[PDB]
């Protein structure tokens, strides 16, 4: 079988004190799979022109997720997390692009792809902390 990459991702961007902050929220219209609810999808966000630092997103209060993971975790998973990249000025920042990538855990440990977005910080109008949706594309390997 195969799973096509679809859906989008919602996040909040904000840069302050020379530090780039990014908050993860959730994704919608993701790739459906057999047996609803089984694995908690995670995201990876790193700058293109950086040191290759991939920051994975954590899961919010499972207490509230455990009740929503039913259909959400299956089609639209959330995270509601926050990350920062200190030591980054608008000079190099504008040159860097925030790439949000969704990944699902395997049955043993591996991680499958789910979606990839590219947010150019050169014009990131969502800097003023604004929850906006971003289209998740596929990871082409030419």
């Amino acid at each position: 079988a195969s799973h096509p990459i679809t859906g989008e991702i919602q996040l909040q961007i904000n840069y302050d004190l020379g530090n780039l902050i990014i908050h993860i929220l959730q994704a919608r219209n993701l790739v459906p799979r057999d047996n609803n609810g089984y694995s908690d999808p995670f995201v990876k966000v790193y700058l293109l022109p950086g040191r290759g630092q991939v920051m994975v997103v954590q899961n919010a209060s499972a207490e509230y997720k455990r009740r929503t993971k039913y259909v959400q975790k299956s089609l639209n998973p959330e995270w509601n997390q926050t990350v920062i990249y200190k030591s980054i000025s608008m000079e190099q920042l504008m040159k860097k692009t925030l790439e949000v990538t969704v990944w699902d855990y395997d049955r043993f440990s591996s991680n499958d792809f789910l979606g990839e977005v590219l947010i150019d910080l050169s014009s990131t109008s969502h800097l003023d902390n604004t929850p906006r949706w971003y289209p998740l594309k596929e990871q082409t390997e030419s």
